């Protein structure tokens, strides 16, 4: 009924006329996402990788790797003979790891604010999962288990060497030994490991079994719309090798003028990028590629010199700037002082008059990054604000810092699956262009001044 | 490089000056849906909703009920010996019922636009799966198999008292008989009936198995993105009764002057509405309720009424008129003849300048209509032509008819789900207001005239 617009987000919120003494309160249960599995299945690669999705679509989460926890707690490892079930001691230390890393979990879902916790470690005895129940149980978190199943000799040989090996853990030793002391670590687990049972012992837990690397899964009753997602996810992500490469359309007009927004076509020097684009290409030699565009004339232009069938997805339009669109930095902070101040306190989550956020196209590109994990081969043509919001989904880069990164123009970002990530490598194809980044940048409000 | 925007949806394509002799060409596989299952497993249930949803967010589907097929061609039922394994000529017919089925789905996806074809049928037995994958396998046509497992005679029985014994083939029976018949129906199905197997017989089937009404899923091998969202959705959909309340914020400043767009507050009326509004959830009665509203604040008011914890939704805002955002219809004709014209001989596809179209508020919703399929009782204040998109998916209506479907002021949509679909009621809360809903509205360019 009577309300005032935030001036940064611009929304909507009740006057709080709050009376004499202001009263605030403060601080959806939290939850606990248990992964399960024997070593090299992959669970710490989808620890990582979904806490890298949740975080950046807004949902604060965090992962605890127990065998970091072990490396902390005993300095340097020696050899597989820590991990024997007949290890009385280290079976004492590794109790203590875990139990240490829910200590941690409770301090995250409790008292820093975080939505949701990975709890990655084997986990894979039913006496192990009771415990982390009861402890979710008493603390008042949902729990929700993800198993990774894989009995392929080549697939856990593989992991093994692309993670493993070159783990702290085997800092003196050679690929031949590591890869041996790993596989008889392997077997220590072998023994008490107790699979997920969903048609019996585990009807009433919340799972997902990843089998075979994806080529088939097992879900038992989802809770709630978090568990919905991560479902959805992890049923659209591959461990195929592929290449993503992103960039934005060739130098357009207004970026001569030092405009913002609208939809004016590629300069000379932008049409030149182009040719260029398809030169560089060409020279990848990809069997196959999908090119994608956003929906303004900049980035299509861009694509028809390529010569290949591209699809426009109108989700990778640029950010939005409302009354700002076509105005000059000059123009903004002279007409508009006071939102280009409050722009420059808070990027990420201002939102420009009747425009958007740098929040708005994270919501707005969920779909598109959905799309780009299915894939194999993607060259995306876009924007600045866009592509900086891909490119910290990919490379793991927080709200505060994602604004600035850095996405030059006429520059290629190329996306390379390496370890727990993707490495980045960049490729200016060699034609100027403006620069259109722009980095961050009381007295009378107290008295003596 | 060289491009023309088209003047409807705003799109940039290449200009094709066509030479002397223009070439056309024209017109991603097609998709064959397979459902599986005993009768009274909500086959058609899914069948009919997945469609619902897939022509709304775009991909033309239909379902293709072979029971509808004998129907047409055995005019009236009479028993379920027409079912029995040992009637040699029914089973002449059923055969020819669903080869006349798959005639009219090659007909569908190679020469009518359909990407999505339903074949609804119990397809119980791997003969007549593997003839279907051979009829697909022959046309290019990719498939993909849903089946449907519940063994809970409560289900079942309650399945068939919903849908069954109100079927024209008990026109002239009594639930005691129609009941004690499909009862016998069901029996003859189960003999040969050879549900999926896919960590065998069916390892290169794609197939999601819905167990238990939803409560646990068993899914192969997904191949595309079309797969994918399916696979989702029907990962998010459950039965459980509840109901989806719709409107609009009480009326506005702006629907005063006619003017649209905007974020202008409450009027006077517009308040009155709110309690009213306050008043009719109250005497719902309903155990819980969600409160859902855009972020404008016209719904953000009327939701404050309500004293309930509400949640806004950027996506819920009203469609962006862009460059026409607080103008009146009168200075929208008057200022842009030709973008109004335009507007009103496609007023789906049409996109307003630096704006949306109804095609973009259905990109926009579709994670609001995933979240009230998850949900139970929810009650959503939001506006004139995004209302219209989420009435379009409840009442299974077309994008030709979207935009025009009467929503007016001060008026409560209520939805209740009956039989295959979602029963609506209209709850008019006695407030005036004003009517912002406006309906559709050459000799020159010929010689004589
Ligand atoms: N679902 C999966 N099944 C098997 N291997 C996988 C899966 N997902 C990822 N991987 C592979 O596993 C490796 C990462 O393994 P890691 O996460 O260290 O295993 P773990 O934590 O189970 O000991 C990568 O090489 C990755 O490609
Ligand atoms: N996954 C399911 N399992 C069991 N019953 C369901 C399921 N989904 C829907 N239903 C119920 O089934 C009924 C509709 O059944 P119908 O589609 O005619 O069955 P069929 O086509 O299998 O003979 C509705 O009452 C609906 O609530
Ligand atoms: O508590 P458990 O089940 O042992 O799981 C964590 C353990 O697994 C290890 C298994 O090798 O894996 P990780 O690679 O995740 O570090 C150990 O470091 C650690 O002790
Ligand atoms: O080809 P089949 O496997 O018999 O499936 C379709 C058949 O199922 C029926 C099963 O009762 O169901 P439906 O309710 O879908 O109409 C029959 O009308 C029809 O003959
Ligand atoms: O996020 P920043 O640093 O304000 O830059 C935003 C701008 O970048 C551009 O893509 C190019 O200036 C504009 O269209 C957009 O408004
Ligand atoms: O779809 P229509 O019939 O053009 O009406 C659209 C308008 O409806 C409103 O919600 C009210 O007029 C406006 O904000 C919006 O522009």
């Amino acid at each position: 009924l009577e309300l005032t617009q935030s001036r940064v987000q611009k929304i909507w919120v009740p006057v709080d006329h709050r009376p004499s003494l202001p009263r605030s309160c403060g601080p959806n249960s939290p939850t606990v996402i248990v992964m399960v599995g024997l070593p090299a299945r992959g669970k710490t690669y989808i620890s990582k990788k979904l806490t890298r999705y949740l975080n950046w679509i807004g949902v604060p989460t965090k992962v605890f790797n127990v065998g970091e926890y072990r490396r902390e707690a005993v300095k340097q490892y020696s050899s597989y003979n820590f991990f024997r079930p007949d290890n009385e001691e280290a079976m004492k230390v590794r109790k203590q790891c875990a139990l240490a890393a829910l200590r941690d979990v409770k301090s995250y879902l409790a008292k820093e604010g975080g939505q949701i916790a990975v709890f990655d470690a084997t986990n894979t005895t039913r006496e192990r999962r009771h415990m982390i129940l009861h402890f979710a149980k008493e603390n008042d978190f949902k729990a929700f288990f993800i198993e990774s199943v894989c009995d392929d000799p080549t697939v856990v040989a593989s992991n093994i060497m692309e993670v493993k090996i070159s783990s702290p853990d085997y800092k003196d030793c050679n690929s031949a030994e590591a890869m041996d002391d790993f596989m008889k670590r392997i077997s220590c687990y072998e023994a008490s490991y107790q699979p997920l049972d969903p048609d019996k012992c585990d009807r009433d837990l919340s799972l997902i079994k990843v089998i075979d690397v994806g080529r088939r899964f097992l879900v038992n009753r989802v809770q709630d719309h978090i568990q919905s997602r991560i479902v959805y996810y992890l049923m659209n992500i591959h461990v195929q090798p592929r290449t993503i490469y992103l960039c934005r359309h060739g130098e357009n007009e207004h970026n001569l003028q030092g405009r913002i927004g609208g939809d004016s076509g590629l300069s000379s020097r932008g049409k030149k990028f182009a040719s260029a684009l398809s030169k560089f290409v060409e020279e990848q030699n990809l069997k196959d590629l999908r090119v994608w565009t956003s929906q303004l004339k900049s980035t299509i232009q861009t694509a028809e010199a390529l010569r290949l069938p591209y699809e426009q997805w109108k989700a990778l339009n640029e950010i939005d700037a409302g009354v700002c669109e076509e105005l000059t930095y000059e123009e903004i902070r002279d007409t508009y002082p006071e939102e280009y101040a409050l722009r420059e306190q808070d990027k990420y989550y201002y939102r420009y008059p009747t425009g958007e956020s740098y929040q708005d196209l994270v919501q707005r590109l969920e779909p598109v990054i959905m799309e780009l994990e299915r894939q194999e081969n993607v060259l995306v043509i876009c924007h600045q604000a866009v592509l900086r919001c891909l490119l910290a989904y990919f490379l793991d880069k927080s709200a505060e810092e994602m604004p600035y990164l850095k996405c030059p123009l006429h520059t290629v970002l190329k996306l390379t699956p390496v370890a727990y990530g993707c490495r980045v490598e960049s490729i200016y194809l060699n034609v100027e262009s403006v620069c259109t980044h722009r980095e961050r940048s009381n007295p009378l409000m107290r008295r003596n001044s």
